[PDB]
């Protein structure tokens, strides 16, 4: 008090790709002035980064496409993880790891 970090009202969920068709990774948090993706610990670039700002404090709403291509290309020794980073005056708030893997239908 007075302020506050910001807070996710929706948090990336664990996606899978069926069938080379893009994912896309939903994220809401409030107060939020800056809210922007960290996959593998590399930040992801802004241009891949589809912003949608609202008043209710300052609520903002991010969404980013992870495609086959992306997945298949990184060789790490985990799992294809996106964490979602908000930015308000106080400080930064990180949400939880979203996973996502390429999957095969019966």
């Amino acid at each position: 008090a007075p302020g506050t970090l910001p807070h996710f009202i929706e948090e990336p969920e664990d996606a899978y790709i069926i069938k080379s068709n893009p994912i896309a990774l939903r994220c809401k948090a409030r107060p939020a002035m800056q809210i922007f993706f960290k996959c593998n610990g590399e930040w992801v670039h802004q241009n891949e980064h589809v912003s949608e700002e609202s008043l209710d404090l300052k609520v903002r709403e991010v969404f980013i496409n992870v495609t086959r291509q992306q997945v298949e290309d990184f060789h790490g020794p985990e799992d294809y993880w996106c964490q979602c980073v908000a930015w308000s005056h106080l400080g930064t708030s990180k949400s939880r790891k979203a996973s996502v893997r390429i999957a095969y239908l019966r």
